[PDB]
């Protein structure tokens, strides 16, 4: 499923992401935009053989099991395919664990390079929330 900007903001809010660990809603919408273009089905393989899944591009080396990443830790205890569902619940529960890991949202390279320090409030502007 390809989410609309405000539709995703609303889903994120209902799922308790607004200000989770101090990160406002605009931060999460901005990260989803640049990581997957709001597409739950997005996947991308890395040079190390691992693969990134879903809206938040969660990595198979540490967070989920895809059956083809030697030494995956599967910290979110879920098959990576679950992260591609139109129901964002799994993606959200796993992202919450990732952001609590100690590096905050820096864990997401696109967030660090394209959202961090920018006017992220623009991402939820105009939305009924």
């Amino acid at each position: 499923k390809v989410f609309g900007r405000c539709e995703l903001a609303a889903a994120f809010k209902r799922h308790g992401l607004d200000n989770y660990r101090g990160y406002s809603l605009g931060n999460w919408v901005c990260a989803a935009k640049f990581e997957s273009n709001f597409n739950t089905q997005a996947t991308n393989r890395n040079t190390d053989g691992s693969t990134d899944y879903g809206i938040f591009q969660i990595n198979s080396r540490w967070w989920c099991n895809d059956g083809r990443t030697p030494g995956s830790r599967n910290l979110c205890n879920i098959p990576c395919s679950a992260l591609l569902s139109s129901d964002i619940t799994a993606s959200v529960n796993c992202a919450k664990k990732i952001v609590s890991d100690g590096n905050g949202m820096n864990a997401w390279v696109a967030w660090r390079n394209r959202c961090k320090g920018t006017d992220v409030q623009a991402w939820i502007r105009g939305c009924r929330l």
